[PDB]
């Protein structure tokens, strides 16, 4: 009758609620974040949109560290990324400096 785990932590406890990151136009951004567990998987979300690993964005997962490399960080890429995982997710405001045709 009674079942169900409790107190489940996906990410660390020493992590901020909002990681404001800055980047230059045409540069390659990088949003790193630790995880309470490696085996656990994470999914980035831009403006509430499931991010996909493409020639532009690359979802790197080194052990207990999920880093997202955004090549050619431009206005389009600039916004608010959320590293979702299990039942929790952090924030990351990717700001783009200057501009670049295209």
């Amino acid at each position: 009758g009674s079942s169900g785990s409790s107190g489940k932590v996906v990410f660390a406890k020493e992590q901020p609620a909002h990681r404001e990151v800055q980047a230059e136009a045409g540069a390659s951004a990088t949003l790193s974040c630790e995880v309470a567990q490696a085996q656990t998987e994470v999914t980035w979300y831009k403006d509430g949109k499931k991010l996909s690993s493409s020639s532009k964005v690359r979802v790197e997962a080194v052990g207990c560290t999920r880093r997202l490399v955004v090549q050619q960080a431009g206005q389009a890429e600039a916004g608010e990324y959320s590293c979702e995982a299990g039942g929790q997710q952090l924030s990351f405001r990717l700001q783009v400096a200057g501009q670049c045709f295209g």
